[PDB]
C-alpha cells in the first residue's frame, strides 16, 4: 500500500514541475531571442497572449468532462504535445508560425491539471487534501527558480535553439515514464478503495448572485496579473532603463520565484492558527487580516523598485525587493484558494473553484498584449506605473468590503 502512495505522489510532483517549465521556457530564452531575431516589445506580447488565451478555454472545459476521463492517460498524453510544440518552436523563424505553436502548447497544458486533483482524492484521506495540494503546488516554484539560471548560463556557447529544444526530448521520455507509473485508483493493483464518505441545496442561479464570489474572485484576477507582469517583463526593466545586463536581470527572476516557495508554505502554517483562536462564522472570515497584509506588502514592494533601484544600486538590493516581492505575491494565491472551499456550497464545491479559475487566467491574458502596448507607446516604466495603482485601489476597495457576507447562496 505504502509503497504505491509514495511512486505516485512522487511521479505526480515531477510531471508537474516539467509542464511548467516548459510553460514558461519562452520567458526563460527571451532576451537572447530577441537578439537573433529581432523583435518589437508588441510581436512579444502576442505570442505571450496566446498561450493564456489557450489555457482558459482548455482548463474550463477540461474539468466538466474529467468525469468521463482517465488519468494516467490524461497526463502522459498532454505531456508529449508540450514537448513536441517545444521542439518545433526552436526550428521556427517567423513570428505568426510561433504563436500558433504557442496557442497549441496553451491547450495540452489544459489536459494536466484536472488528473492530478482526482488521483488526489483517490489514492489520500479527504482530510489531508490540503497539505498535499499545496506541497503539490511548490513544484512550479523550484522548476521556475531553476530556469532563468541555467538559461544565463547555457547561452554561453549554445543557441537558444538548442536550449529548448532538448527541453522536448526529457519532455517525450518523462511522458512515457509517468505513463508507465503512475495509476488510476487503488482497485487496479489489488488494494481496497478508500471508505467513500441533502441540507439546503442551492442551485446554479443562486450561486452567481452571491456578493462574495465576485470579490474573492476580481481580487485574485488583479492578484494574478500583477505576477505575471513581474515574471515576464521585470528582465527587460532592468536590462533596458536601469542599465543591468542580462545576468542580472536572470538572477533577479530566480529570487522572485524563492521568495513564494517560503511565502505559500507560511500562508498556510499562519492561516490556520488565527483560525483557531476566533473562529468560524457567517459574516467574514478570520483570514482576511493575514490576506491584507501579504497585499499591502506586494504594492509597497513594487514601488520601491521602479524608483530605488537604478543603475548604481548594488546587486543585493535587487534581489531583496524581489524575494520579498515573491513573499507577498504567491501568500494570497495559497490564501484564495483555501477561502474559496470553505465558502462555497457544499453541493457547488466543484464548480465555485471552476469559477474562479476561468477569472483568474484573465488577468494572464491583460499581462500580455495590453500590458505590451502600453509600454512600447510611452516607456517601459509608464507600463509598470499602470500595474502599481491598479494593485494599490484593489486592496482598498478589499479593505472596506472585509465585513460582507461570505457565505454563498442562500441563508436563512
Ligand atoms: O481547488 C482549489 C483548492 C482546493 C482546496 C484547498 C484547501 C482545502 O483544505 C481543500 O479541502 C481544498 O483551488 C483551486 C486551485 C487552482 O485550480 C490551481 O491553482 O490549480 C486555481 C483555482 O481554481 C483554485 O480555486
Amino acid at each position: 500500500y505504502g509503497y504505491y502512495r509514495t511512486v505516485i505522489f512522487s511521479a505526480m510532483f515531477g510531471g508537474y514541475s516539467l509542464y511548467y517549465f516548459n510553460r514558461k521556457t519562452f520567458s526563460f530564452v527571451m532576451p537572447s531571442l530577441v537578439e537573433e531575431i529581432p523583435l518589437d516589445k508588441d510581436d512579444l506580447g502576442f505570442i505571450t497572449s496566446s498561450q493564456s488565451a489557450a489555457y482558459a478555454i482548455s482548463k474550463f472545459v477540461s474539468g466538466v468532462l474529467s468525469d468521463q476521463m482517465s488519468a494516467r492517460w490524461l497526463f502522459s498524453s498532454g505531456l508529449l504535445l508540450v514537448g513536441l510544440v517545444n521542439i518545433f518552436f526552436a526550428w521556427s523563424s517567423t513570428v505568426p508560425v510561433f504563436a500558433a505553436l504557442w496557442f497549441l502548447n496553451g491547450l495540452a497544458q489544459g489536459l494536466g491539471w484536472p488528473p492530478c486533483g482526482k488521483v488526489l482524492r483517490k489514492w489520500f484521506e479527504p482530510s489531508q487534501f490540503g497539505t498535499w495540494w499545496a506541497i503539490l503546488s511548490t513544484s512550479m516554484n523550484l522548476a521556475g527558480g531553476l530556469g532563468p539560471i541555467l538559461a544565463t548560463i547555457l547561452a554561453q556557447s549554445y543557441s537558444w535553439r538548442s536550449t529548448l529544444a532538448l527541453s522536448g526530448a526529457l519532455c517525450v521520455v518523462v511522458s512515457f515514464l509517468c505513463l508507465l507509473l503512475i495509476h488510476n485508483e487503488p482497485a487496479d493493483v489489488g488494494l481496497r478503495n478508500l471508505d467513500p464518505m441533502l441540507k439546503e441545496e442551492s442551485t446554479l442561479q443562486e450561486l452567481l448572485l452571491s456578493p462574495y464570489l465576485w470579490v474573492l474572485s476580481t481580487g485574485y484576477l488583479v492578484v494574478f496579473g500583477v505576477k505575471t507582469c513581474c515574471t515576464d517583463w521585470g528582465q527587460f526593466f532592468l536590462i533596458q532603463e536601469k542599465g543591468q545586463s542580462a545576468l542580472v536581470g536572470s538572477s533577479y527572476m530566480s529570487a522572485l520565484e524563492v521568495g513564494g516557495l517560503v511565502g505559500s508554505i507560511a500562508a498556510g502554517y499562519l492561516s490556520d492558527r488565527a483560525m483557531a483562536k476566533a473562529g468560524l462564522s457567517n459574516y467574514g472570515n478570520p483570514r482576511h487580516g493575514l490576506l491584507l497584509f501579504m497585499m499591502a506588502g506586494m504594492t509597497v514592494s513594487m514601488y520601491l523598485f521602479r524608483v530605488t533601484v537604478t543603475s548604481d544600486s548594488p546587486k543585493l538590493w535587487i534581489l531583496v525587493l524581489g524575494a520579498v516581492f515573491g513573499f507577498s505575491s504567491y501568500g494570497p494565491i495559497a490564501l484564495f484558494g483555501v477561502i474559496a472551499n470553505e465558502s462555497a456550497p457544499p453541493n457547488l464545491c466543484g464548480t465555485s473553484h471552476a469559477i474562479v479559475g476561468l477569472m483568474a487566467n484573465v488577468g494572464g491574458f491583460l499581462a500580455g498584449l495590453p500590458f505590451s502596448t502600453i509600454a512600447k507607446h510611452y516607456s517601459w516604466s509608464t507600463a509598470f506605473w499602470v500595474a502599481e495603482v491598479i494593485c494599490a485601489a484593489s486592496t482598498a476597495a478589499f479593505f472596506l468590503l472585509r465585513n460582507i457576507r461570505t457565505k454563498m447562496g442562500r441563508v436563512s
